[PDB]
């Protein structure tokens, strides 16, 4: 499954009709997902994360810093499942950043997911590469599984599909549920599109 | 003054297997119409919308049941988030009514008890309007101090006699729909999101 | 027997939580912090499927005070139901109580034959209300009648019954809000709180 | 205020009355903090957070990994508030771990001129905020502040007392909302202490 897929054609939704940060109302042109439809299908993928990372001991891997509201309400969602039915795996977390100029920095030594569960959680996957790179780094240390649940999948020219994913999305910059625009925007709850005001305003 | 989230006659909704659903209900429901998630999200913002035009009084909240009985405990818990964190609150006292068509309401307090009071009246869905324009005129009698209504669907069809309500969550196609609280027969009020029934759900609940 | 708050809790203060405004000298202390009877709520749920889930359930709310604890239980019912590989569908009514029991409002009660009813309450007194409203639903051959209450009150004045799911067993004091009321009001208020006399006296008929 | 005060008598909750991660059964001893009394407390901070830092762009700052969930639940209550009111302010995010070494966390030059807000999950000795402080002032942050989710009484605190405290408890060993025994417990939603079972099973 690609994911609950929006097409090109989605006109989002008008920003008078939710809720919004008060101080990003200018600066926002049009929620594209509603955070609700964030946590309904986040919901339904960590039913499908136990069913398949299940039995043994999860590594749970945040990708930071855009990866924490997935993770965070992901693990919650999962939390729901463990206290509340009979089958369920201890869990253990852990949190890196992945730096450019490939380069693992914060988080454990990796010998850590030697013969684990490893989940890594991500926000989006774009062109791709960021992951198949991981992948290879993090398959030298030997794991029992690694999987990848990522919140976003671009349709784009690009390489690599996650094991878990949220929603299929155009080829457009998004912010919004951690997902940011030079820092900015990470304080917001909805997935949205920015406006040209709001690329203007805080631009680098 | 919006007329809601539209939801165009081309909307197909979403698989069910892209969302947790029901086990019950796994064979008798076709697609996901609105999310739950959805739905919280949008009567987020209504219960904003009900506090900046009714908060200047004490409210009533009517609801309408058996169908109005989530929307009327999420708006209300969305509207109480609103008066514990602002300077800005009013008091509230609740009330339940259900609608026979024998037109005639049942089983609720003494209508005296709106009487100089904000009326908030609550209802899952307005199809005709007719329904809520009986109930408008039969609460009227009592002299409100104002009456207000909020409807989580509003029907787009050419059947309807013009009445608008004042709150609108979602503005849907002229199709049967279920789920959050709506029921077939009875059934499908356990359900979560709203919902379009499949045939063979419809075959088994008749 | 469910949570037990004992005799001697001082609750807590209200600056410590978020307090509905209109009420900030009406009350005294908070008594059940919202999330704890969310958590309780979510374990009796648990405890409601084990021993309903086997047969279709009819869910029957106590108006008014009831429909909180009505909606959050079903709530956490309906979290269990879509993630489980079993359920079992569940139909909902809403009735009133008055005197001269006589059941206001709902279905007919021909619909809780063969029918695992669970009554929802808000709380337990003298448990003389749920004794006649039991005696009622009995004539009508349910397959399972069973009680959730959210509170039970520790009080001399206990008939003796006792609900099959409780939430928590607190002292002999009158308390308000989750839907609970002083003459109508304070339901619109999530934490289960004691009344201050300066609310008591605004608030009286 | 010293936050919602637990004694030393406090026996907690029994674990039968709550649900609990199944994987767990056995190795925890009482219900300290149960999850939703958490949530409630934290809601209140929320508030109190805004009204003293939300005159100006906000920098919150999570101490990895006990810090993770406190800090989501809070930063949410925060949105609920700048989405709902109308006055809010932008607010970025960084997360950091302590080794004063700050390990990981952007050049600490963008906490210049900045409300800076700490997020932590336990004030014990106080030793390491008081550093971590003295070090953070040294780049002229407009303000800084400090939450923590506990704080201990203890004899052998150095008299620092954190800005937003969630709960005072006695010297206690707990764990759960993301608090650890030997990475063990992140994956509890209450607060919560171990039995002797789960001590020595989980012994590093
Ligand atoms: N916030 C946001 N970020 C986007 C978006 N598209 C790509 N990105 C950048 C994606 C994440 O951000 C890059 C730098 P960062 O993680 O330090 O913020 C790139 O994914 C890696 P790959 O799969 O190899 O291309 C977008 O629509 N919104
Ligand atoms: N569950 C469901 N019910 C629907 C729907 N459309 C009309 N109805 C009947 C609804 C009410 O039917 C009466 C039975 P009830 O209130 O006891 O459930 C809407 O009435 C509105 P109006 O035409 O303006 O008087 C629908 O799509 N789903
Ligand atoms: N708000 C509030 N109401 C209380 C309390 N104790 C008894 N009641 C009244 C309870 C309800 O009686 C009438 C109130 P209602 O018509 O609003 O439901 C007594 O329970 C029934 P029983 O077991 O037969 O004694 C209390 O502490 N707070
Ligand atoms: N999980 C847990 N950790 C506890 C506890 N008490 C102190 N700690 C260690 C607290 C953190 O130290 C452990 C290192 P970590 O951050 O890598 O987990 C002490 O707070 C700092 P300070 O105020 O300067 O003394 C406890 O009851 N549970
Ligand atoms: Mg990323
Ligand atoms: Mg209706
Ligand atoms: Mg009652
Ligand atoms: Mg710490």
């Amino acid at each position: 499954s690609p994911g609950v897929v929006i097409s090109d054609d989605e006109p989002g939704y008008d920003l008078d009709l939710f809720c919004i940060p008060n101080h990003y109302a200018e600066d926002l042109e049009r929620v594209f997902i509603p955070h609700g439809l964030i946590m309904d299908r986040t919901e339904r993928l960590a039913r499908d994360v136990m069913k398949e990372m299940g039995g043994h001991h999860i590594v749970a891997l945040c990708v930071l810093k855009g990866g924490y509201k997935f993770f965070a309400d992901l693990l919650d969602y999962i939390k729901a499942l463990n206290r509340n039915s009979d089958r369920s795996i201890p869990m253990t977390v852990d949190f890196i950043r992945l730096k450019s100029y490939i380069k693992v920095i914060g988080g454990d030594d990796l010998s850590t997911l030697t013969g684990k569960n490893v989940l890594i959680v991500e926000d989006i996957i774009d062109t791709g590469k960021t992951m198949q790179t991981l992948l290879s780094l993090v398959r030298q240390y030997n794991p029992k599984m690694v999987k990848v649940a990522s919140l976003l999948v671009k349709r784009t020219p690009r390489s690599y599909k996650p094991d878990f994913v949220g929603f299929e999305i155009p080829d457009k910059f998004v912010v919004g549920y951690a997902l940011d625009y030079n820092e900015y925007f990470r304080d917001l709850n909805h997935v949205c599109v920015i406006s040209e005001t709001g690329k203007a305003k805080y631009k680098a």
